[PDB]
């Protein structure tokens, strides 16, 4: 379950191939990673880093995640943050999105550490 954490972070949070991304790139993947099959997920951020580039941010030095544990660990990297614009419904959802490089913390799980968790 390690593992299927992982891939659910994969899913939910990584395309390595998209550069940045305009309202246009969430309404699309928002939908196609699976988040607005019920309902419209609030708010959720795309890294575009390739994965390994990524896993190895697990390796940086650890820091305390919100909750206190110790098995966070932070990095710089290229985003989309998709916002549901609110003149969305469900399930026709819709998003405005917002590109940067930004800092990024998340847990690290598993043997090897490999990312499960997006803490910021």
């Amino acid at each position: 379950m390690q593992d299927r954490m992982y891939q659910r972070f994969l899913r939910q949070h990584v395309d390595p191939d998209a550069t940045g991304g305009n309202d246009a790139y969430c309404n699309l993947m928002m939908q196609r990673r699976k988040m607005t099959s019920h309902y419209c997920k609030r708010f959720n951020t795309f890294i575009h880093e390739d994965i390994w580039n990524i896993r190895s941010i697990c390796s940086t030095s650890n820091i305390q995640c919100k909750n206190g544990q110790m098995n966070c660990h932070e990095g710089v990297v290229k985003v989309t943050a998709c916002r549901e614009t609110g003149s969305s419904r469900a399930p026709n959802c819709r998003y405005r999105a917002m590109a940067s490089t930004r800092r990024v913390v998340i847990a690290c799980e598993g043997n090897p550490e490999v990312p499960v968790h997006f803490d910021k």
